[PDB]
């Protein structure tokens, strides 16, 4: 047992084997004889769920009668992981519940281990709203989160020859101890139908009703006692030939049925639009039903709600609707109440990722909206107009309907023109939306443009996942840190203490070994612990360039084919990720990586020197048991490209070095380390820039690198894939010709630099000293930063760290 896991006193310890019990008898209906594994887990969940309700109950009322500013987290995606070990972490009963189990002949991390993931997200924005959900709760903040819960989640990534399949991720299978279904606050949301105008103004008429039904999920703050909620809305036929009628209830229902997992390329989806809606319209009436029960003037008082991307972007004139329509506000103040309530968060540069609704899908769907959004437009551009007379192409810029062979709603210049804050989401980028994509915005309203600098809470990317770590620290400046991240920074008094170099290096190794045993049990795959452990995960892009990582791979086997009896520094090159569904390209990338792999992991000359191993299913929980062991985090994308990135702040804060591009938060994290800390490499956004004005031409690269013309040629003569000769063509082709992302043109600088990171490998001893001050000025990147600012910028609350009563 371990100080930072709190304590087991023997009254605790006896409560939680009693309760557990129980459990396993009244709620499970088990007894211990036919009692499996996933009873147990579930006994415990039971148990620990006990400890939240009286915290929730009493912290909600709490804000009933102190009626603090509210503020509501919109979002499409909540990427929640497992709830257990947090919920242990949080309430300080680790080591009792460890104590208890193992009294009862358990073993908690093996019941730890049959919980699902909760993957009601794609990667980094719903793992940034799930970061926000605790920090909210961990600052004292009256938060709630809302969205959907959907049936099926991120879908489960089997490799079959090398190739991806999807699977559903019914996650709900088993039952969810966590939620609790609320039926009796279900309301009511619109769709489709007509717009009447009567002499008492307009009137949405004729629409097709579908219940929202809110199921309520526990968010606890770190050891205060502040228990906040997350709302996820189902989808209920509402119950008014016969056989078939009944049948058909499944068309309302399946609004709430899977998520999207196309996170790279915006599609025109009807049943997406319909998700949206369904989460804003329900959402906004559960907003205004708790501020009624205490003039809408003191609305943006009493009222934040944050856009997580232009998803909910519909909010804004939902809001209008529901003023101007129904509370018979005039226009001008609806409007007024709308900004100051709204802000919006922008997290991407790429013109195929934004939302641009196809004008004919909302007419359908939702009239009365495109009207109020029309409206919006017309006074809006006579407010451009004013300020720049006689511009008349900004004004086609700056419209919200975008013109062409179909028009199109923009919904980024929706969320701008009705919100008073819009922000990004790391240093760069703020800047890059100001000079660039919203430039013409900026110089209408520049206050409105902020920067957040994403974060990461350090409760589940440190003290769950890395209790080793924690402890280490946790024996030289206590406890604290765990809730202000800055205090890292006394470590820097400990880069020449030699028991604390000694000890970084010894929970690093234990977390390596911890991580080969699992990929041995559990995928049969063996690998080198003494090996350098080269990690990029995160979802499959061509902006992230996991291409770029693969041709250093080969340039390192090709360099031992070349020299076999030379020293080299052994390497366990690690890539894991999921690709959208209907992405070709990434697909093909997956592909060529396992066919990199059965090359390599075979050749008898490599021996265990190099091994590449493809990630299978990477999600949350795997994330928390590979970033503790990596020694390297590639964070390689095309500068300009990634807005923040959140993976390199996991990575930073568990004792990684970073080989990265100047692009997204890696910018401020060399700025905190000292870029002497850091393996910084390739072109700079200027440098991108320059050769977009020239012109890429990728053939020039090809001619002049000879080790780079022989993997091409590899590639192309079917090296990696005998039997189908031309199965990368593609590859080689976009390589070639049609390469967006220039991963010629960094080529060179990365394998330089890969070298580098060999020869400081060498040296275990100034390894670990660099590592030791890049954890010690990791403090910057915790989410309670990040929330403190937009509390303090935006929300107008301030954050607290006071104790509840317990
Ligand atoms: O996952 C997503 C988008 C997912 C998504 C999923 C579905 C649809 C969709 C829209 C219309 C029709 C059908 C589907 C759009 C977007 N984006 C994302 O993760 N962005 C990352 O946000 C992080 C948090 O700010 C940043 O650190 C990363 O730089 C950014 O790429
Ligand atoms: O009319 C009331 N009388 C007493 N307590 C209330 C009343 N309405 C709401 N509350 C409290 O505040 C609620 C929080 O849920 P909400 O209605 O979603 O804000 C309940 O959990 C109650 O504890
Ligand atoms: C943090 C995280 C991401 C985001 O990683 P980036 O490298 O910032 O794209 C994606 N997926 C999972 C499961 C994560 O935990």
């Amino acid at each position: 047992q371990i100080s930072v896991r709190g304590l087991a006193g023997v009254e605790n310890v006896t409560e939680l084997k009693k309760n557990f019990n129980r459990h396993l008898h009244f709620t499970l209906v088990k007894d211990r004889n036919v009692a499996t594994p996933r009873d147990y887990y579930f006994a415990l969940a039971h148990t620990v769920r006990d400890h939240l309700v009286g915290r929730w109950i009493r912290t909600q009322q709490h804000y009933y009668e102190k009626d603090p500013k509210r503020i509501y987290y919109l979002s499409l995606e909540f990427y929640m992981g497992r709830t257990l070990q947090n919920t242990m972490v949080n309430l300080a009963l680790e080591n009792a519940c460890d104590e208890a189990t193992y009294q009862l002949g358990l073993d908690m991390e093996e019941l730890e281990e049959i919980e699902e993931d909760a993957g009601l997200g794609n990667g980094g924005l719903g793992r940034l709203a799930a970061c926000f959900l605790d920090s909210m709760a961990t600052l004292g903040l009256a938060a709630y989160g809302y969205g959907i819960r959907y049936e099926f989640g991120i879908f489960n990534q089997k490799i079959c020859g090398g190739w991806q399949m999807e699977e559903a991720d019914d996650w709900l299978r088993y039952g969810n101890p966590w939620e609790k279904a609320r039926p009796e606050f279900t309301l009511p949301v619109h769709f489709y139908g007509r717009v009447e105008h009567t002499s008492q103004g307009a009137k949405w008429v004729d629409t097709q009703v579908v219940l929202a039904m809110p199921y309520d999920t526990p968010v606890p703050g770190y050891r205060n006692n502040v228990v906040n909620t997350m709302r996820l809305w189902s989808a209920k036929a509402p119950n008014d030939g016969y056989i078939q009628a009944v049948l058909d209830r499944n068309l309302a229902e399946n609004i709430s049925r899977v998520l999207y997992p196309n996170d790279n390329f915006f599609e025109g989806k009807e049943l997406r639009l319909k998700q949206e809606y369904f989460v804003v319209a329900a959402t906004l009436q559960d907003i205004i039903r708790r501020f009624k029960s205490s003039n809408f003037d003191a609305f943006p008082d009493k009222v934040a709600i944050q856009l997580n991307d232009t998803h909910p972007s519909l909010a804004i004139p939902e809001l209008m609707r529901v003023l101007v329509d129904l509370e018979r506000l005039d226009w001008d103040k609806a409007w007024e109440v709308t900004v100051k309530t709204c802000a919006y968060t922008n997290h991407t540069v790429l013109p195929e990722a934004l939302e641009r609704w196809p004008v004919h899908l909302l007419e359908t769907l939702l009239p009365r909206h495109l009207q109020i959004i029309y409206e919006i437009n017309q006074r809006f551009l006579n407010r451009v107009a004013a300020a720049f007379p006689g511009d008349v192409d900004r004004l086609r810029r700056m419209s919200l309907v975008e013109e062409g062979a179909v028009k199109r709603i923009n919904m980024a210049h929706l969320c701008i023109a009705g919100s008073h804050a819009v922000n990004g989401v790391a240093r760069i980028h703020s800047e890059i939306l100001k000079k660039t994509i919203f430039k013409d915005f900026y110089e209408l309203e520049p206050h409105k443009f902020q920067n957040k600098t994403n974060g990461i809470t350090p409760r589940r990317w440190l003290v769950l996942c890395n209790p080793g770590l924690a402890e280490i620290i946790a024996e030289r400046i206590g406890e604290e840190y765990i809730s202000d991240l800055d205090q890292l920074r006394k470590l820097l008094s400990y880069v020449d203490d030699e028991a604390f170099i000694r000890d970084v290096a010894k929970v690093k190794q234990e977390n390596k070994l911890k991580f080969a045993a699992y990929l041995e049990r559990e995928y049969k795959v063996h690998i080198n612990p003494n090996s350098l452990f080269d990690v990029q995960v995160k979802r499959i892009h061509e902006y992230k360039r996991q291409l770029l990582n693969c041709l250093h791979v080969i340039t390192l086997y090709n360099r031992i084919k070349k020299e076999p009896n030379k020293f080299v520094v052994p390497r366990t090159v690690m890539i894991g990720g999921k690709a959208a569904p209907g992405y070709h390209m990434a697909k093909m990338i997956i592909k060529l990586i396992t066919a990199i792999g059965d090359v390599v992991n075979h050749d008898p000359v490599v021996g265990d020197r190099l091994r590449v191993i493809f990630l299978e299913n990477y999600r949350v929980s795997l994330a928390e048991k590979v970033i503790p062991a990596a020694d390297l985090s590639e964070q390689i994308s095309t500068a300009g490209t990634e807005a923040s990135g959140t993976g390199n702040m996991k990575f930073m804060l568990n004792g990684a070095l970073t080989i990265g591009t100047m692009d997204g938060a890696n910018v401020e994290m060399a700025e905190e380390a000292g870029e002497e800390n850091f393996f910084i490499f390739g072109m700079r956004v200027e440098d991108v820039d320059r050769l977009d004005q020239r012109g890429y031409n990728a053939q020039e690269y090809y001619d002049r690198i000879p080790e780079l013309r022989q993997i091409i040629e590899q590639l192309s003569s079917g090296f990696f894939s005998p039997k189908q000769p031309d199965l990368f063509k593609d590859i080689v082709n976009m390589l070639m010709h049609h390469d967006r992302f220039k991963v010629f043109a960094d080529y060179e600088e990365y394998v330089k630099c890969q070298e580098r990171v060999s020869a400081l490998y060498k040296n275990p001893r100034e390894w670990t000293r660099m590592v030791i001050r890049n954890i010690a000025t990791s403090g910057k990147f915790s989410s309670d930063r990040t929330i403190a600012q937009y509390a303090r910028e935006i929300w107008g609350v301030e954050p607290s760290r006071q104790r509840l009563p317990a």
